[PDB]
């Protein structure tokens, strides 16, 4: 079968925002999957995908890691401001989840960020099963 | 059918240049396509494309907007130093152009960087015609 | 036929190494094809993949070059800190190995950084030989 999925969401809210960041800018994103604002990810795909992270700077400090699923820790998606950290390939399993860990410090600063969040289906897997 | 084009130009030349840069680096590009002096891409590829552009640093401000092609604006090779931001896809029209404007302000100072342009065909769409 | 290749290597080693950097976090890697510590790829693949490298900012000074087969020089994964650089691309040949120098000053500074080598197979080249 072919499932032909693909999603990426943009963001480009005019001004300061009453809590957590929507997106407005479906650039293709078919049946939604990953809902951003609580970053639940579920990926029924299940073939290679080509996965890409736009990064803050926010060199003023902080740690955030993105929880990468089947392990915990695993970042993925790593900015320092049985664990392995990888960019450009994704062993995320068939109907797992990923979550955004963002709580590394107390004693910070009020900011919100923007993030764009792109991710294309590259190959979906074709059965694969011999015997 | 199979139209197997891919594209890809580099940048190397030894020190200050005349006027405009051009490219002695043909690493992969049967046809040509994209004349990279002006700018101006004719994609007959009409499939989905891999696309990847190396921004230069320049910190020292001033704002590069790559325009493109059915509604202007829409900078998708975005730097700065109806209308959404993209980097991963490539919403772009069959033998339509795009071309870089580089003007915004004029109180700056003279600068040449080097500038490498990649583009390679992932999928060229196969006929995809129901009735 | 179905050549059906991925690798990937990830490096998260706790403190203070006595050399040369190895990878434990064998992500997706079946025949292991690079040796990432002394950097020796031997490519059987014979396709166009996509390879993309990690580095790491260094600010501090030093030219950092990976010497591309065929031609030395030709640094692919370039960073200033008959000759060409590329990204995307991959002019490389069958049997052919890829080599990093790491020697451009000895006035420096020691220091040991962390590095993480993806690198997926896109097309297998399917024949393509007429007469």
């Amino acid at each position: 079968p072919v499932p032909q999925v693909a999603f990426s969401a943009a963001l480009s809210l005019p001004r300061s925002e009453p809590g957590t960041v929507p997106f407005d800018r479906v650039l293709l994103n078919d049946g939604g999957y990953y809902d951003p604002e609580t970053g639940v990810f579920t990926a029924p795909l299940a073939g290679r995908y080509l996965l890409s992270a736009v990064l803050t700077g926010h060199r003023h400090e902080k740690v955030e890691a993105v929880l990468s699923r089947s392990n915990q820790g695993v970042a993925r998606v790593d900015s320092g401001g049985t664990l392995g950290v990888f960019s450009l390939i994704l062993p995320l399993q068939a109907g797992d989840t990923v979550c955004v860990d963002l709580v590394m410090g107390q004693l910070a600063h009020s900011e919100e960020p923007l993030t764009i969040f792109s991710g294309a289906l590259l190959y979906g897997d074709p059965e694969l099963e011999h015997a």
